[PDB]
């Protein structure tokens, strides 16, 4: 129960992967908990080359109906930002387009993880 669709199917847990504009790809889970019916709270979790964890937090908000606005700051690696945009392509899968603070074009896909 949202003010948006994306926002009703976005909570709980998503097998993410991303791409940046060097060919360069991670992957890792994001969670998606109900903060209010306009906004979820975000926390990514993922592994850097071959050995320490890292995770990052923020929140998601209503766009359109099938989009949200998505922040999120990582402090364990200089407290660099992710912003960018969710779209609803299915109830099991979300696509990301967006970029860091650095300047780094993102493109990330979201399946749904049970």
């Amino acid at each position: 129960s949202s003010m948006c669709r994306a926002a009703s199917l976005l909570p709980g847990t998503w097998q993410v992967t991303m791409t940046n504009e060097d060919g360069q790809t991670s992957q890792g889970q994001m969670h998606f908990q109900p903060r209010s019916p306009y906004t979820l709270d975000v926390k990514a979790q993922g592994t850097i080359s071959d050995g320490r964890p890292i995770s990052g937090k923020g929140k998601v908000t209503c766009k359109t109906p099938d989009t949200m606005d998505v922040d999120i700051t990582y402090p364990s690696l200089g407290n660099m930002k992710v912003q960018g945009q969710l779209t609803l392509d299915s109830p099991t899968q979300f696509k990301f387009d967006g970029t860091t603070s650095d300047g780094s074009k993102l493109t990330g896909t979201l399946q749904r993880q049970e």
